[PDB]
Formats: structure tokens, C-alpha cells, sequence
């Protein structure tokens, strides 16, 4: 007599399962998913059966599955292109997780001070330009400025001088080749494809040339290339600009849509609450009367900003489906999930669970001070996923988020040109940030 199997909700289309309900809206969807079906609930996009694993028992499975059960491969195919065939994502397990193993320390510790100074930098920078006052889309700064600071720290100043403007143009048409046919499709060519190609031909050969140049001058610049550079598999091998340019690729495209929405909506949630926007600003002003200039070591203590950082991304986590195949029959809350199937977190929904957080959809940075949970359930909270293939770049992403929002601040009152409650998360981008027309008005303090 077979085994207890997770509740399939009533099938809709027979070409197409759920996905029409689903792209309405996919927050909703997901919710109204659990609700009806709970903790593990399967539905179907086209012929593909998806099971949604949610809450804290559901999303542990999730995250500390072996990458043998669970296969990360099939989210990306969409990407293959854009890093490149065989490179992380679309390499065999053991060379994947090598590749994944360079990253993490150029993107923690070490650098990371390095890496405070040049977004700080950057930031400062940009400031001088502006008018005494204006009205500008806040999304369209945040998505400048994580692109320079990403590109600066991750690439090195090359990337953001003399081949700034290339640069820009090879992003874009790397960006613009994230078509929905791309992952629905084996298929590749068309015209948005071979500008999508040629894009990534360009990188790599500006990749190859500075390696070239680095190595033929003695300069050691401090950025996740120089560090992939310098670094090596086990056997003592080295990185190809192959490997280097899809690396790079990926680093930028996971950190740059995550970083800027949720910038925006940190100063967006504090501009619709006074009470937290002078709770940040009495904190910000106090690193300035300690420092005098925003520094590494005041940057790690920012506790007021930490925790709104947190409930921000407890409320806009912008990745809201994390997918992967089921590769190995496993078992979750005691039903079984058959190999062939595909398995997907949904942190956008696990946050919303009372249980877990309490009056869920009230905004509260005090959900994670020493007395209130935090990480005391680590499968609760869940913006950057976690296990194994946790974001490598979240202290970065933290750093980056602190040190826009200081900066900003320090030298500029804002305010919403909307009404607060019209700035909604889009739920139908592929990485979720606020709704697109999103301005704010700015005039320099005091
Ligand atoms: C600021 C908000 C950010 C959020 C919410 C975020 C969220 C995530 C999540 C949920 C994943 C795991 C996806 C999955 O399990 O399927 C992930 C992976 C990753 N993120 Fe981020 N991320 C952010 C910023 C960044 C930044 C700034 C970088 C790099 C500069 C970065 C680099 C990565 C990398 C390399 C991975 C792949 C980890 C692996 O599979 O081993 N992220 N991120």
C-alpha cells in the first residue's frame, strides 16, 4: 500500500498546470498554496510537478539536503549562457562546489574593509553632483549605485574608469538575454541571443586582457577577480578567464537587482516610519560624533540599522522562490517526494507564518534583539536562504546596504513624492523590488 505523498492542488490547464494563476501573482499564489494545503503542497508549472516546502521542519529539509538529492542545476539553465557552459551552475558537482569555495573568501573578512572604503567612496561621489534639492526614482539610484559599488569591489577600478562605458553595454545585453523562452527552452538563438553571446565573448576577452596587464604590471589591486586570479582548485590548477568571466558574471547578477531593491526599501520603510527613521538617524549621527568618517569598525556595529535591514528582508525577501530537482526520493514531514519532481523554498511565505513571527505582517526591527528570535529557529528566517548553498555575499550585501543608507542620510533628508501605502513590491519581476515609478524628493541637510 504506497506511501504518504504531499496534497496536490486541483490542476487548472493540462498544457500549462497552475503557471497562469501563478504569474498573476506569485506571492499571492504561494500563500493561498500553504494555506489551503499547509507545510508541503505540490502544484504543477506545464508538465513540471512543484512541491512548495514552507515553515521551519519543511524548509530544514530543504536546506540541509545533499546536493546529490537536490540538484541547483535546473534553476539557472536560463543563465548556462550568461556564465558560461561548465562554469558554476552548469559544472559536474565536485568542480561546482570548488568554484563556490573561491568565492567566499572574497567576499567576507578579509577584503571586506577594503571593500567598506571604495562603496563609501563611491557613494560620496555620486553625492557631489546632486542639486541643493530635487525628485528622483529612488530604484534607478539604488540600481546605479549597487552597480558601481558591486563592479568597483568585485571587478576592480578598471571596470569602472576606462572601461566603464563598454562595460555598461556588455551588462545590459547580458541582462536583456534573461528571457522567460531562455529557461522555458533548451533553445538559445534569436536576436536578443547573439547580442546576449556576443556580450559575454567581450567580457571574457577584457577579462583576459587584464589579467594580462595586472600580470605584466605588479599592481595587486584588492576585488573578487584579483582574488580568482590568485586562487587555485586542489589539484593546483588554475581558473580560466573561461571560468573567472562566468564567476564574475554570476557574483554581479546575484548581488546587484537583491542589493538595490532591498536598499530601496529600507529608506522607503523608514520614510513611511518616523519613529525608525530617527531611531536610524540618532545612530548614524552618533557614529559620526564616535568616527568622524564612516569606517569598517563602525559599520559592524549599526544595530538600529542591522535590524531593520532584517525585518526588511523578512518582508521583501527579493529571491521568493528558491527550485531545485529532486534527484533522490526524500522525505519530508514523513511524505515522501519522488525523484523527477522539483522541491522550492518560498521565504516571502515561510516569514508570514505567526508561529514563527508573531503578528507577521507588522513591520518590527525589534523581532531580533537578543530577548526576541532571531536565528533561534535557523530555517525560519530565510532571505538568504541557508545550508550548504547559503548567499556567500551576505556580510557584503550587509556592508554595501549600511554604508548607501549611511551615507544618504548623513547628508540628505528625503521624503516620499506617493502616498506611503502605494509603494508595493512587484511580485512579478524575477528578482522582487518595489514597483517600478518609485520617486522621492531629496534636499541636502541642514
Ligand atoms: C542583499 C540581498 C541579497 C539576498 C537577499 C540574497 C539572497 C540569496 C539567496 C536566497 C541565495 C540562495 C539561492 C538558492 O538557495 O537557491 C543566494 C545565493 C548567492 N548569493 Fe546572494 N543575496 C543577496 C546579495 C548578494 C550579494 C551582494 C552577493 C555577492 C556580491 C551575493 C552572492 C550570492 C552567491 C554567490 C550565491 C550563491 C551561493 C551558492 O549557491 O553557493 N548575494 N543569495
Amino acid at each position: 500500500p504506497p506511501s504518504n505523498t504531499p496534497p496536490v492542488k486541483p490542476g487548472g490547464l493540462p498544457l500549462l498546470g497552475h503557471i497562469l494563476e501563478f504569474g498573476k501573482n506569485p506571492h499571492a499564489f504561494l500563500m493561498a498554496l500553504r494555506h489551503e494545503f499547509g507545510d508541503v503542497a505540490e502544484f504543477r508549472m506545464f508538465h513540471q510537478r512543484m512541491v512548495l516546502l514552507t515553515g521551519s521542519q519543511a524548509s530544514e529539509a530543504f536546506y540541509r539536503a545533499p546536493d546529490e538529492v537536490l540538484d541547483q542545476g535546473p534553476a539557472y539553465r536560463i543563465m548556462t549562457p550568461i556564465f558560461g557552459r561548465g562554469v558554476v551552475f552548469d559544472a559536474r558537482i565536485e568542480r561546482k562546489n570548488q568554484q563556490l569555495q573561491m568565492l567566499m573568501p572574497a567576499l567576507r573578512d578579509k577584503p571586506m574593509r577594503t571593500y567598506s572604503e571604495i562603496i563609501v567612496a563611491e557613494v560620496e561621489a555620486m553625492l557631489r553632483d546632486w542639486k541643493d534639492a530635487g525628485t528622483i526614482d529612488l530604484l534607478e539610484l539604488t540600481k546605479e549605485l549597487t552597480i558601481y559599488t558591486s563592479s568597483h569591489c568585485l571587478l576592480g577600478a578598471e571596470f569602472r574608469h576606462e572601461l566603464n562605458t563598454e562595460f555598461a553595454g556588455i551588462y545590459r545585453d547580458l541582462e536583456m538575454g534573461i528571457q522567460p523562452i531562455a529557461y522555458v527552452f533548451p533553445n538559445l538563438p534569436l536576436p536578443v541571443f547573439k547580442r546576449r553571446d556576443q556580450a559575454r565573448v567581450r567580457l571574457q576577452e577584457l577579462v583576459t586582457q587584464i589579467m594580462e596587464r595586472r600580470a605584466r604590471s605588479q599592481e595587486r589591486s584588492t576585488n573578487v577577480f584579483q582574488m580568482l586570479i590568485d586562487a587555485s582548485y586542489d589539484d593546483g590548477s588554475k581558473l580560466t578567464p573561461h571560468e573567472i568571466t562566468g564567476m564574475l558574471i554570476a557574483t554581479i547578477f546575484a548581488g546587484h537587482h537583491t542589493s538595490s531593491g532591498t536598499t530601496a526599501w529600507v529608506l522607503i520603510e523608514l520614510l513611511r516610519r518616523p519613529e525608525y527613521l530617527r531611531r536610524v538617524r540618532a545612530e548614524i549621527d552618533a557614529l559620526f560624533e564616535t568616527h568622524g568618517r564612516v569606517t569598517f569598525e563602525s559599520l559592524r556595529q549599526m544595530p538600529q540599522l542591522e535590524n531593520v535591514i532584517k525585518e526588511v528582508l523578512r518582508l521583501h525577501p527579493p529571491l521568493i522562490l528558491l527550485m531545485r530537482k529532486v534527484m533522490k526520493d526524500f522525505e519530508v514531514q514523513g511524505m515522501r517526494i519522488e525523484a523527477g519532481k522539483f522541491v522550492c523554498a518560498a521565504p516571502s511565505v515561510t516569514h508570514r507564518i505567526p508561529e514563527l513571527f508573531p503578528n507577521p505582517e507588522l513591520f518590527d526591527p525589534d523581532r531580533y534583539t537578543p530577548e526576541r528570535a532571531e536565528d533561534k529557529d535557523l530555517y525560519g528566517w530565510q532571505a538568504f536562504g541557508g545550508g550548504r548553498h547559503k548567499c556567500s555575499g551576505n556580510a557584503f550585501a550587509m556592508f554595501q546596504i549600511k554604508a548607501i543608507v549611511c551615507v544618504l542620510l548623513r547628508n540628505y533628508e528625503f521624503e516620499l513624492a506617493a502616498a506611503p501605502e502605494s509603494y508595493r513590491d512587484d511580485y512579478r519581476k524575477m528578482v522582487v523590488e518595489p514597483a517600478s515609478p518609485c520617486l522621492i524628493r531629496y534636499r541636502r541637510r541642514d
